[PDB]
């Protein structure tokens, strides 16, 4: 069952490549239809849609008595979204953040700090409930501040979005599924092959989507996708995971995330998110994946 593993692998890449573009284009059209900014549509629809793997992963893992994976996958994705995903995107298409999206990012920072503080002694199911409620509040707050027949322009837009989303979710799965089949067929299969492959596999939707939007100079959409995903990973994935079982404290990873989130805000507020800010993000992500524990 090799080659068919290469089959799922390459095909998943193709579905990720074109699927992300369709998702970006469809989301961009939807945003203009509902008269909202690209940030808003990225922080809500796109973010939640791409964070669906994390939510299902964290829920399933915690239910299977593996709470370490649940919180590990959740936080690792957050670090990945700022370090790798935003890092690459910022370099491709530098972002100048308007004074109104700066407020949203500051709110994001507060949310992260709050999660880190209450997570010091781990995350209880009550911690999850609270985070999930704030998650819900953030969404409505974001949409309001960015708001205000079978129309063929609207239908085609929704088809682009949905099919594109299916493309990146199925594609990301085929990528991981093809990679597990190859490693097994080549007898090079550990168990953090493995945990590394799936945790990064859940981040593949955000990566390809944000890179697609970055290529089209949609920096607001990219920034929304990153900020929204992180909140969806904490208020959604991590929260749901804590409902099934107490999640052990990841104080080091949370600290890294808080620092990265702090850096993201300061750059957006007093400077820009461009090449050298993107380079710094990639540097920290590389240092993170080099010295953080598996
Ligand atoms: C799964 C996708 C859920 C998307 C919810 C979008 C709410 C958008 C409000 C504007
Ligand atoms: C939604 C925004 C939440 C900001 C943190 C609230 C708890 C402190
Ligand atoms: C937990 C105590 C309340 C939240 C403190 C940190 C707010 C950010
Ligand atoms: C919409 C559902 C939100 C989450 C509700 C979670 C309830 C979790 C209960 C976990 C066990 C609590 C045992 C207490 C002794
Ligand atoms: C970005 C800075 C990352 C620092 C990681 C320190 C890891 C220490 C072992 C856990
Ligand atoms: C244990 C290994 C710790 C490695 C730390 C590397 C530097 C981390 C901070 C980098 C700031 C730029
Ligand atoms: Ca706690
Ligand atoms: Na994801
Ligand atoms: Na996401």
């Amino acid at each position: 069952m090799v080659i068919l593993g290469v089959g799922y692998f390459l095909l998943g890449l193709i579905l990720l490549y074109y699927g992300s573009d369709w998702f970006v284009l469809g989301s961009e059209r939807i945003a203009r239809h509902f008269n909202v900014s690209n940030f808003v549509i990225g922080a809500t629809v796109m973010a939640i849609g791409t964070s669906l793997p994390e939510i299902l992963t964290s829920a399933y893992a915690s239910y299977m008595h593996a709470p370490g994976i649940s919180i590990g996958n959740a936080i690792g994705s957050c670090i990945c979204n700022i370090g790798l995903v935003l890092g690459l995107s910022a370099i491709i298409s530098p972002i100048i953040v308007d004074k109104n999206l700066q407020k949203n990012i500051l709110v994001y920072l507060l949310f992260v700090i709050f999660a880190a503080v209450i997570g010091i002694d781990g995350f209880s199911w009550i911690d999850g409930v609270v985070l999930l409620i704030l998650f819900i509040i953030y969404l409505r707050w974001t949409v309001k501040n960015g708001s205000a027949k079978n129309n063929p322009s609207v239908v085609f837009s929704l088809v682009l979005l949905i099919i594109g989303l299916i493309g990146v979710l199925v594609g990301a799965e085929l990528f991981v599924d093809g990679a597990k089949k190859i490693a097994l067929a080549l007898d090079i299969s550990d168990k953090v092959i493995g945990f590394t492959l799936v945790a990064f596999g859940t981040s593949l939707p955000e990566l390809m989507v944000s890179l697609a939007a970055a290529k089209r100079n949609l920096g607001g959409m990219v920034l929304g996708n990153v900020i929204g995903s992180n909140i969806a990973d904490i208020g959604g994935a991590l929260a749901v995971g804590s409902l099934f079982m107490h999640l052990p404290a990841e104080n080091v990873q949370m600290a890294v995330l808080v620092i990265m989130s702090l850096l993201l805000y300061l750059f957006a507020k007093y400077s820009k998110i461009g090449r050298w800010q993107g380079i710094l993000f990639l540097a920290l992500y590389i240092i993170a994946i080099a010295s953080l524990r598996m």
